[PDB]
């Protein structure tokens, strides 16, 4: 069975983005590994945050996280208490709302570099 | 309690070309069409969503690394060899036509049609 083991996400500040995501998602502090700040997820995959060295701006990507119901209450609680801008939809046309797709709950937010981050409590499509 | 990475987007020139190349090479079923995405489902409850790049410049190459079994490596590397797919032992592509022996396992790097840095490995990094 072929697993996705790690992927790189380019950001303006790897420590700022990795720590923001770890704190918000309720995960341990990211590990420093060479030029990477490592965010380890539960399903044997890690995001390697790396400082962008190019000249222009960050090309925003998309990472979506599947979490438990209790974790949604905790993470969305930190979104609300921290005044973090959030949206119910990927295109950010529904600000300040959460979605109820697939019988679960979901919400979108951004890391400091503007990547489109998402949490969800049920797999897409049921 | 578990935060999982469920999916991530990879921008490419041709989502069907890249997703099919990866599925064929990795021995996976044909990618699934979902809206503007060609979906490559991996075993550990995570999918790569290939999406056509709409910008003006060239693709910013990313990095995706896949952990596979020893038997799967023989099959996948067999397709790399038989297909004449350019490959390297190292992330910087200075060792062409070689595989690495990192962590007592085997690993090799290659590219999708849009030039993303793809990697397969039989043992987790660091052991
Ligand atoms: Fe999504
Ligand atoms: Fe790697």
């Amino acid at each position: 069975a072929v697993e996705l083991n790690h992927t790189i996400v380019l950001v303006k500040d790897k420590d700022a983005s990795a720590t923001f995501m770890a704190d918000l998602l309720g995960l341990p502090k990211p590990k420093e590994m060479g030029p990477f700040a490592v965010l380890q997820l539960a399903n044997d995959v890690s995001i390697l945050f790396m400082d962008f060295r190019g000249e222009g701006d960050i090309v925003p990507g998309h990472c979506a996280f599947l979490i438990s119901d209790e974790e949604f209450d905790q993470i969305f609680g930190r979104i609300r208490e921290g005044g973090i801008e959030h949206w119910a939809d990927c295109y950010h046309r529904e600000p300040g709302r959460i979605n109820d797709r697939d019988g679960g709950r979901g919400v979108y937010f951004e890391d400091p570099s503007g990547h489109n981050m998402e949490i969800m409590t049920r797999p897409y499509g049921s």
